[PDB]
């Protein structure tokens, strides 16, 4: 048995959807990310209200790719006035992350997990910065960690 994830009771988990493999590569290399304006606001609020009591996890997936590509933890609030044009298309600001898992996990492994906060759609049909309920997030994390 593996009961690790089933015992975490603090933490918030968001889907990250990127159009760009370049941005993913840059994020892994430099441990930074940037979302949309409303995406940045959502993550920032979750980071600041969490007050170090638990992690904010980011489950990354390239739009159209058919798989998730890894997991990172948010590691700073959003800095909204930073150098422009560092990403594939010319985004306002930056926050620190720490990538803790880089592995392709097919959507087939995950599509049976549905989000009650998103019309019961499969977690694999999420938009950028879709939040995941913690009990579903525990299931997703365990599948990602278990995939070979
Ligand atoms: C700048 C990183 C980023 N952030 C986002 O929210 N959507 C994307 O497609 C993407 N490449
Ligand atoms: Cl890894
Ligand atoms: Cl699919």
């Amino acid at each position: 048995e593996n009961l690790y994830f089933q015992h975490m009771k603090h933490g918030r988990v968001f889907i990250i959807k990127s159009y760009s493999e370049d941005d993913i590569h840059r994020s892994i290399k430099y441990n930074i990310w940037c979302s949309t304006e409303h995406g940045n606001k959502r993550l920032d609020a979750a980071y600041r209200s969490m007050n170090g009591k638990g992690p904010v996890y980011l489950l990354f997936s390239v739009n159209g790719s058919g798989h998730f590509c890894g997991v990172a933890e948010m590691k700073s609030a959003v800095d909204y006035n930073t150098c422009a044009g560092v990403w594939s298309q010319d985004w306002k600001g930056r926050f620190d992350v720490r990538w803790i898992f880089v592995k392709d996990v097919p959507n087939s492994q995950l599509r049976h997990i549905r989000l009650e906060n998103n019309e019961n759609k499969p977690v694999t049909n999420s938009r950028d910065t879709q939040e995941v309920p913690l009990e579903k997030a525990k299931q997703v994390l365990k599948i990602i960690a278990s995939y070979k």
